[PDB]
């Protein structure tokens, strides 16, 4: 599962990535996720 879909976008808890053109790297936010963040 070190894979997405290349150029769209996921949620990881609270944060927004976007999966690289590798589809092996995203950039995410780096917001702290507490409880009922998500």
């Amino acid at each position: 599962g070190s894979s997405c879909t290349p150029g769209a976008t996921f949620r990881n808890r609270c944060n927004t990535c976007r999966c690289g053109s590798n589809g092996r790297s995203a950039s995410c936010t780096l917001m702290a996720c507490p409880p009922g963040s998500y």
